[PDB]
């Protein structure tokens, strides 16, 4: 079903990674990844299923599990068996899925910005964002939601760039319909009993400022994963990624180099 | 005066009077982790700001930072205070400002903590955030999304027994509706930007990197723009850095009144 963005590979036979964008559900939020990962990898990116380019009214006993297997099954569909993954908060949570569900697959996982089961602080955070979805819709919700993914300097800076992404994140929001089902999936995705089996080699980064999930779940799956290394940027927020790519490429290459080395 | 003020006991005989003014919840109780390093060196000054805390009242549709620094002004002339140094959060910080363009003769000095010369495109967005909350959910939905623009999530997440009792605090001492879209306008109209050169007395600049409601280029600002003033930038602590982290805090503040105080000497 799910449409895939396969990047061409650098060289013949180059590991293939997967990029889990989290829940704006958008492969276009690895943009400042691309290149780099380009570089050394055969690359995928995609929307997930009720976004972007993958359309759809999602269920409502819609859950992490099915997101990972409709994500495997996309993948096993287009040739690709063996793949590493790495994803943002959400897209985390569908990586560790994968580990569980597809241990034979999955070479290694980054864990962008996620945690081992949706802390109260994250909570907090979200009742904030469903009230604005529920008072104020699309808008509303648009208007918040870079508050909880950059920091203040960066977005204050960056005006005609805040502008443009708001225009395109109404434009092509999810609706409330699949939000809320993603959001609920997200919720509910609890890892913290299954983190021992996650047994193939995994990288924890976060940010020290991200306003969305507190460090301390990064701090969690690392004490509870049994192959896990963690490294944290002192800035950059929940999209630490976007925000200063520079030092999270230098680490984002160097683990996915490090962790296909080790396995 | 009807506006009450807290005043600390004087360390020592004519020891320099500081003036603490907090941010949009008013509440002189916010200072609370800095009294008891200034009050060894300093007469320190708090209070509830006008339609506040224990100073409630109604207030009206014209209201301005010009009438709450009169407010202020009026209550430490009266209270026997002619001379003051302002250390101001935020919305405090601009009440400062304002006092030490209308009462440039009693500001000695001035301290910004997290301040702007005038409000960011930035701030606006947080803050029309807020509104939403406030017409939609009230009192009770303000006050949830209340501590997500004011501390590190690490820090909050730390201290979720402490936040529920603070939750419940902020709730049953919540300012209301008119005076709170009051002071926001207020808040929202202040501007100095034409005026720095007024401002004259010496200035410190204190900001945290991770300020999620005021980005610290507006410290950055009010630093191009003064006369005489330094800028200090704690790397973590948020919009309420005297609250998260105050022992970095309190040694920037102890150590800015000092060299403040030292400048206004040669300067005087």
């Amino acid at each position: 079903h799910m449409k895939l963005s396969l990047s061409p590979p650098p060289y013949a036979d180059a590991p293939v990674v997967v990029l889990i964008s989290g829940l704006g559900g958008s492969g276009s939020y690895w943009l400042p990844q691309l290149a780099v990962l380009e570089q050394e990898y055969q690359v995928v990116c995609y929307d997930q299923r009720g976004t972007g380019n993958n359309p759809d009214t999602l269920a409502e006993d819609y859950s992490i599990a099915q997101m990972a297997a409709e994500l495997h099954q996309a993948l096993v569909a287009a040739g690709i068996e063996h793949y590493a993954v790495v994803g943002h908060a959400l897209g985390a949570l569908v990586g560790m899925q994968l580990a569980l569900d597809y241990p034979a697959s999955v070479t290694v996982l980054i864990s962008v910005n996620g945690w081992l089961r949706i802390n109260a602080h994250t909570r907090r955070c979200f009742q904030v964002r469903e009230r604005l979805l529920y008072s104020g819709g699309a808008q509303a919700w648009v208007e918040a939601q870079p508050l909880f993914l950059y920091p203040a300097d960066w977005m204050a800076a960056r005006a005609p760039r805040l502008e443009a992404e708001d225009a395109l994140a109404l434009a092509h929001f999810q609706g409330k319909n699949n939000l809320l089902r993603r959001l609920n999936a997200l919720k509910r995705a609890d890892f913290s009993h299954h983190a021992d089996r996650i047994r193939c080699p995994v990288q924890i980064i976060c940010a020290s400022d991200d306003l969305l999930v507190p460090t301390a779940c990064s701090s969690e799956l690392h004490a509870a994963l049994p192959d896990s290394q963690k490294m944290v940027m002192p800035y950059g927020g929940h999209a630490c990624n976007v925000t200063d790519p520079e030092t999270f490429n230098a680490l984002l290459l160097n683990g996915l180099a490090s962790l296909l080395h080790h396995r």
